[PDB]
């Protein structure tokens, strides 16, 4: 619908040194927030954000029975210690634990994997790392909006399910519903913070991405949406 | 000299693809604020905001008699139709009128310059392309001492330069300032420096921006005043 660029948000990106882009929607006034009306709207790899839909996929098809179905560890060590033992859906999408969601996807299969991105309209195996799929900001909203209101056309359980263990942050002011990335396989490389903010009257979506040289910089993605929520008196 | 960096003013300069600082001072509070507090204490040739202090010194010595004097165009046509007539100190001031400084200058002498920039603590055609630097904050030091009519001259000599200073006056606001524009050497700037009266306080200000180009002269008052409007100093 309506978009609006405030290049003052710029200035949460320079102060940290950094280059990216956060898109706001409010949900109330259907209007749109972008620094970057541009940026906004490039397609990237969606990494670990792909595992909004992989979860849903996996839970309609009954490849997930639910979110305490447990996947037991293969035994091979990684060098994220957090994948090291078994999980669920609730860890699996905390922790990011990739060997988790591409099990997923080989039960899933290509042909169903394929069906599901078209029917949920999803941007354009390891596809989601190094692979063709590809998302803007804008499209990662468009998305989320879909599964805030039961819409995209899975179960509506699926879509409860993924919405719990989308779970980041909830106190009195506000509930964060959301997934972090980081796409390095392929240039550039950036950091993703995708979800929204729930607040008592109103919804924000949220889609920030940014240049990720390093792994130093992984906080930015917080830290630089959580400054833009402030500005806009979104959260205290 | 209390110092507080408030990052927040960089939104002013990145909504407009602009880098630079502003620099507030409190009066009544003797505290001051910067979006920069290192661009803040960096030195740039004063360009036209050395008509402040050059119109100081000219008065003081009786090079100029008063701001009703008239200094004759010398009948040269220059880029800037405004140069091209007769001024005094006020209009001088108001139109930036260089050739009417340089003139001022000349009959100052190097000597006396010297000893009154010395005696005025001011920063270290020398202020368009020689060895003369200001900083926003020691901008702000020698502003404080105009207002204060606390620099060595003539009380007479200063009210008259705070007078020409005149920008700007309504009913919630005056404006005494002098705007810069620095291009015979890197890098490019614009200046904005001087106050802002109100009823009951004075906020000295010192702003200078990366300018590239003409193009954005405007941005000088327009940053400026979007800081004023978001510190409630003005509507
Ligand atoms: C999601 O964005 C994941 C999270 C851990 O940052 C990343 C992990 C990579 S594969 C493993 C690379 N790092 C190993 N130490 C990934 C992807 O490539 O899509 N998602
Ligand atoms: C002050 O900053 C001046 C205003 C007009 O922008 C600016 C003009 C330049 S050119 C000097 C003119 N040369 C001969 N008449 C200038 C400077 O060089 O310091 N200041
Ligand atoms: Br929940
Ligand atoms: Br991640
Ligand atoms: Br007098
Ligand atoms: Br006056
Ligand atoms: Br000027």
């Amino acid at each position: 619908k309506e978009w609006q660029e405030n290049k003052s948000w710029n200035a949460h990106f320079t102060e940290h040194k950094s280059q990216g882009v956060v898109v706001l929607w409010n949900e109330n006034k259907q209007q749109g927030f972008t620094n970057n009306l541009k940026r906004a709207n490039q397609a990237f790899l969606p990494a670990s954000t792909f595992k909004i839909p992989n979860s849903l996929i996996a839970l309609d098809l009954g490849v997930v029975k639910d979110e305490h179905q447990v996947f037991k560890w293969d035994g091979q060590t990684r060098d994220i210690a957090t994948w090291n033992r078994d999980h669920n859906l609730i860890t699996a999408m905390k922790y990011s634990v990739v060997p988790v969601y591409q099990e997923f996807a080989r039960q899933i299969g290509e042909a169903r994997m394929s069906k599901m991105l078209h029917a949920f309209d999803y941007g354009n195996d390891s596809f989601w790392l190094d692979g063709g799929i590809r998302i803007s900001a804008t499209e990662q909203i468009s998305f989320l909006r879909k599964l805030y209101h039961n819409k995209l056309h899975v179960s509506e359980r699926s879509q409860r399910i993924v919405k719990q263990a989308m779970l980041t942050e909830a106190n009195g002011d506000y509930i964060i519903r959301a997934k972090t990335g980081y796409s390095t396989r392929i240039e550039p490389k950036i950091g993703w913070w995708v979800g929204w903010v729930e607040l008592d009257d109103n919804v924000w979506f949220f889609a920030m991405n940014m240049d990720m040289p390093t792994s130093d910089g992984l906080g930015l993605r917080q830290a630089i949406t959580k400054e833009v929520l402030k500005q806009e008196k979104i959260i205290p």
